């Protein structure tokens, strides 16, 4: 990823209000040279992107994570809303496409997780805590997680860099702008709002 | 990726549908051995994936072309609808939560295309042909498209190896399937959609 300064992240927390957002993330790592990616849950321990630690965990009769000895670069892209821009949205003559979205690519080593149980609780408890209600597992529903241990890769992250692309039109004059926006409004909300979190002070 | 056999596509042409559904992709490759990924707009040449051939572009102040010089092999993640299922949906005891989602990983040799003209309008018919309206580039437009290729740089893939995942609950039983497809068909009608067609015979 390469990040044009018109979209750079604004705020230093707006890297992790998305990795916190969008928890289903893509883990990659180089397999015998060859990238390899699988869409697992991760959750982002600490304040901070760089500098923190992601947690995540993926099927053990995945053989993604055996090469996480061999090969402990990995990069994990988390993805918020995105939306196609039409010329059409434009109303402008000679024009072209683009795609906006947010993203942030957070790149370190990982290493396998031991207390995988743990991995998977404060996985549930993350995704749950937005949602009303939320589901508090029940004491079987906890004795049925210990069953499937077994199953189950956990694995941490030590994030040494992170990069983030807000790419939100923030490049266009306010005509075309608040063309882009409105069009969004309609379709793609969540962009939109992420539009007008990228113009705050 | 690993897709069980269950999560599996149900037609081989339901791999292709995906990546002409959703374009904007992810491009993975080893830049030094790291994983490093760039968000852009891929179409598929051909009927199928495997086998096929990828068509995608990038800024050229984009640096990770120039890891396509060797020839190294990338993946291309393209990413259908997706939604965390909760416990809550399934409304049964021991229960454990997961994601369901659809997607496609299409691997194989990167090269620069020469004729990134060709790549960059085929991708704008791509896009604009499911829309309404769909936007026709003006001869004005078709100048501008030429005058823009100094900063663009076009590459092609030649797919070796396709791997799509349609992971859309169908190893519920009916009841705990039709609270999931009913859930989603408030929240996310394109994962209920997705749903649908994965039982189609
Ligand atoms: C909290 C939200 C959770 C989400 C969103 C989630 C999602 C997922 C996903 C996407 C995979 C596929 C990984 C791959 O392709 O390799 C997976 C695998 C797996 N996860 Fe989780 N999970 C959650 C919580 C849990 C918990 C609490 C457990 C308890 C042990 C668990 C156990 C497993 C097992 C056994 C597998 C592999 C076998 C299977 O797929 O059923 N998960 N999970
Ligand atoms: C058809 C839909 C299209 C979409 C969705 C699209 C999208 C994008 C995206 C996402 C980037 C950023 C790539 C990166 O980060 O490296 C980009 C770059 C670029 N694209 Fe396209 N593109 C489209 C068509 C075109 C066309 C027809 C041209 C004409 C030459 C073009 C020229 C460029 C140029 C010059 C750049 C350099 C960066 C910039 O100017 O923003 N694109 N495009």
């Amino acid at each position: 990823m390469f990040v044009p300064s018109y979209y750079a992240a604004a705020r230093p927390e707006q890297a992790a209000e998305l990795v916190r957002s969008n928890p289903f993330a893509l883990v990659v790592s180089a397999v015998d040279g060859v990238p390899v990616a699988t869409h697992a849950p991760v959750i982002l321990e600490g304040d901070a992107v760089e500098g923190g630690t992601l947690l995540g965990h993926m099927n053990r009769a995945n053989p993604h994570w055996r090469s996480f000895a061999s090969s402990p670069d990995v990069l994990v892209v988390f993805s918020g809303p995105h939306g196609y821009v039409s010329p059409t949205v434009y109303a402008t003559d000679p024009a072209v496409p683009t795609w906006d979205y947010a993203a942030v690519h957070a790149t370190g080593r990982v290493e396998l997780a031991e207390d995988a149980l743990d991995v998977v609780e404060r996985t549930v408890a993350a995704l749950e805590a937005p949602r009303d209600p939320a589901w508090t597992p029940t004491p079987a529903s906890r004795e049925y997680f210990r069953a499937l241990l077994p199953g189950v890769v956990a694995f941490r992250v030590r994030v040494r860099t992170e990069q983030s692309m807000f790419k939100l039109s923030q490049d266009l004059d306010a005509e075309r702008y608040a063309r882009v926006r409105e069009a969004f409004a309609a379709d793609n909300p969540g962009l939109a709002d992420l539009m007008d979190r990228s113009l705050e002070h």
